[PDB]
């Protein structure tokens, strides 16, 4: 089971007795993939303390593109490969992805979007986070986790990613809806964009803005698919057309894109470099700001 649309949310419930059953194995790997603004939260101690049983830490800071200028870029196929293989993963194992996040989600989604642009379909998100996890009293552990080493091939689906010269081009053509995931203050450009230097905020020209957390639920949980479908749709956003989610650095952006495959569109592409790499590439005639003309 790989599929036309394939489980994209599991459940606690799910996860739990899949555990006790004895699951979790190379045919099920779990993985922690939390990441925090520097000076707040502490994602690796904090997966060393607790985490689901048998889980592994993805690490975002390793998996990139470490020669990039710009922020957590796409790492090639056999840096993926290579990362996800030593995590005990192989092209036949259903992954189940979780963060810590208080909103329930953040980084998870990123997480499940790499997997399938790198070419595996049998990915997941914990749906509720480890915020649900921990609420709901699952088994929670510190021992060590050490997978046996899988070997895992990747490809990857140059659709469900997009460039800067795609978006470029986009500009002229209008061919795909751009739909940015940020806070709308940074989108409208009254807030400034944290942990960056001389970065000015603001979105890209005939984008329309989506803020990521208004597809969870108040207790962390994704929104209902008619739910979902109604919030595309008073944005104007038609999921029978072509469209392309950014944000900051393509982190939020893939919850444009589990969103829109919960309702039916497994087709959303990732800008990948973001509103960070536009920002330093661009004419500045391509973007606009409330504030700095």
């Amino acid at each position: 089971v790989h599929q036309v649309l394939y489980r994209a949310l599991v459940s606690t419930k799910w996860l739990a007795e899949s555990v006790r059953a004895g699951k979790v194995g190379p045919g099920l790997r779990v993985l922690d993939a939390s990441w925090y603004s520097p000076g707040t939260r502490e994602a690796r101690k904090e997966y060393l303390e607790r985490h689901v049983p048998g889980a592994s830490f993805f690490d975002i800071e390793e998996c990139r593109d470490k020669a990039s200028p710009y922020e957590v870029m796409l790492p090639s196929e056999a840096g993926f490969a290579d990362y996800v293989g030593s995590l005990g993963i192989s092209n036949d194992t259903h992954v189940v992805v979780y963060d810590g996040d208080d909103l329930g989600s953040f980084y998870a989604p990123r997480v499940w979007w790499m997997f399938r642009v790198f070419g595996h379909r049998t990915v997941s998100v914990l749906n509720g986070g480890f915020r649900n996890w921990l609420k709901e009293g699952h088994p929670v552990t510190s021992e060590p986790s050490r997978p046996e080493p899988a070997i895992f091939k990747a490809t990857l689906n140059r659709s469900l990613l997009k460039t800067y010269e795609q978006v470029l081009e986009n500009l002229e053509s209008k061919r795909f809806q751009l739909v940015d995931s940020r806070a709308q203050g940074r989108y409208l450009g009254t807030q400034p964009e944290p942990d960056a230097v001389g970065l000015d905020s603001g979105h890209i020209r005939g984008s329309v803005n989506m803020p990521f957390m208004n597809f969870l639920t108040e207790d962390g949980f994704e929104k209902s698919p008619e739910e979902l479908r109604a919030m595309f749709e008073a944005k104007k956003v038609d999921l029978t057309k072509p469209l392309i989610a950014t944000c900051r650095k393509g982190v939020t952006a893939c919850h444009i894109a589990l969103a829109a495959y919960l309702c039916g569109k497994p087709d959303v592409a990732i800008y990948d470099g973001s509103w960070f790499e536009w920002f330093h590439r661009a004419p500045p005639e391509t973007w606009v700001s409330q504030g700095k003309g």
